[PDB]
């Protein structure tokens, strides 16, 4: 129904310091209920941003700054979108803000279970301090910021509570890459809004078997419509010239499969855990929850031009030609403001390769699940629960390559916490025989990554009928961390666990 590309495409403002020296840089930032239209034909939705933002404020860093941000949780006491309370006396709001991507101590990495509601007046079990710490001891890339409140992270995340956040390395700045304005984020939503331009989340699956609670949570979710920084279907004016863009899917479930309609191509120059080694020329790219993909797209031949950018990839169906096939439309109607001086140089970075890693250990993850007592699909990694004794425990400084077999009949962007990893290979294996006898055939030869996934991941698609291998180096830091599916209502129910890395 609602009109493509009626609104510009909002930049979040970045971030300015409450304090800042060359030892340390400080901010703050609070979580409010506040409003905004997300369409020209829409009342303004109520929604919880960073700052009252939606998407929050885009925080800008350098490698190695010292950096503190203050996350504060000044909401309402009760959330406004269905909670099932059978999944988990604690205050009913939960919030825990993780850097997804950031090296970061453990205390500061946003474990579930270090909540805090309002003014922090009551904290979850795991919960240290207030002023979280980001040493930024990493490469240049594309972090974002969300909420990871235990059994609640799907639910305040669809409420608005995303935001970048980018590391710039200033190595980097030789290779010339588009920059400043010519240097865009776009955080990508999918939203169901009703009609008075609420939110809709749904309370429970079609088809209520009077056997469900109410609420109940829901194995998946596929919005209408796609946001893109914070409007349904956007434009952008651009320059006939190369821009970057940090492109985040935001969304809880959604995968993009993206394309331009006029054919041209996506220069790949970076992954989640930053620049991949050489840039790869594309025509289309998969991006499933959680993922990043840093690229260049050339606009210098294409003056005059309205381009979608266009998604093939279902979510519970096939794509809607008019809906969910757009997600945005770029219009290359504005004058240059000077000579395009940037570059798409084809080679970037040290490989991933270039470090000879001794394999400590080998671990093999199974993606299951059984029914709760409701019949619902409850998830599980290795068909333990998050409140389980951990499991996986590697040592730190020292390097694994995991094992991630998936017998379901969908793909799990599986998330680690802390590390960046690369990607050894996939191969497919009989799903029936597996499940008979719990024993594993490969029906076919290993695949190694396309050019995409030959830098660094920490997001990473695990297939069905595939195993999946990666290989982490755990560190710099000790801690409790998490691993984790991050579609969120997977993550939720119980796809989760504990990672605990130790020292010896
Ligand atoms: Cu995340
Ligand atoms: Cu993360
Ligand atoms: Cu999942
Ligand atoms: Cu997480």
């Amino acid at each position: 129904t609602l009109e493509k590309f009626v609104d510009a495409l909002p930049i979040p403002d970045t971030l300015k310091p409450v304090q800042q020296s060359k030892e340390k840089t400080y901010y703050e930032v609070t979580m409010e209920e506040c409003t905004h239209q997300l369409h020209r034909d829409l009342p303004p939705t109520r929604l919880w941003g960073y700052n009252g933002l939606f998407p929050g404020p885009t925080i800008e860093v350098k490698r190695n700054e010292n950096v503190y941000v203050k996350w504060m949780n000044n909401l309402p006491s009760t959330h406004f979108l269905p909670i099932d309370h059978t999944i988990h006396e604690e205050p009913e709001v939960k919030t825990v803000v993780h850097l997804h991507g950031g090296v970061t101590p453990d205390d500061s990495d946003g474990y579930p279970e270090a909540w805090f509601s309002k003014d922090f007046e009551q904290t979850g079990p795991y919960f240290k301090r207030e002023v979280y710490h980001y040493p930024n001891q990493q490469r240049g890339a594309i972090l974002w910021y969300h909420d990871h409140a235990m059994a609640l992270t799907r639910l305040n995340v669809y409420a608005g509570l995303v935001g970048a956040y980018i590391i710039h390395d200033p190595k980097e700045k030789r290779l010339k890459l588009p920059s400043d304005e010519y240097d865009v984020p776009l955080l990508i939503t999918d939203r169901t809004i009703n009609e008075d331009g609420s939110l809709f989340y749904p309370s429970a699956p079609e088809n209520p078997s009077p056997s469900l609670p109410n609420p109940s949570i829901v194995p998946a979710f596929c919005g209408e419509t796609i946001l893109v920084n914070g409007k349904v279907w956007p434009y952008l004016e651009v320059e006939p010239r190369k821009y970057r863009f940090r492109v985040i899917n935001a969304s809880n479930t959604r995968t993009y499969n993206l394309s331009l309609d006029n054919g041209g191509d996506f220069i790949q120059i970076g992954s989640d855990g930053g620049l991949l080694p050489r840039s790869v020329k594309l025509n289309s790219f998969s991006l499933a929850p959680a993922e990043r993909y840093d690229i260049i797209i050339d606009f210098t031949a294409y003056e005059g031009e309205s381009i979608i950018l266009a998604n093939s990839a279902g979510c519970g169906g096939d794509v809607n030609p008019e809906t969910d096939a757009n997600i945005m439309q770029f219009r290359v109607t504005k004058p240059l403001a000077q000579k395009d001086e940037s570059r798409k140089p084809k080679y970037l970075a040290s490989y991933p390769s270039v470090q000879h890693e001794r394999i400590q250990n080998i671990r093999t993850l199974k993606l299951a699940g059984t029914q709760d007592e409701y019949g619902r699909p409850v998830l599980l990694l290795n068909n333990k629960r998050w409140h389980d004794p951990v499991t996986e425990t590697p040592k730190v400084g020292t390097t694994e390559i995991w094992s991630i077999i998936n017998p379901t009949r969908g793909t799990h962007p599986i998330h680690l916490h802390l590390v960046s990893f690369r990607v050894l290979d996939r191969r497919p294996f009989d799903i029936a025989r597996y499940q008979e006898s719990g024993e594993l055939s490969y029906t076919g030869p290993a695949v190694p990554p396309p050019p995409s996934e030959k830098g660094w991941k920490d997001t990473i698609q695990a297939h069905a009928g595939e195993v999946l291998r990666i290989a982490a180096t755990f560190g710099p830091y000790s801690g409790r961390y998490v691993w984790h599916c991050h579609i969120l209502e997977h993550e939720d129910y119980d796809m989760m666990r504990p990672m605990d890395i130790t020292d010896p």
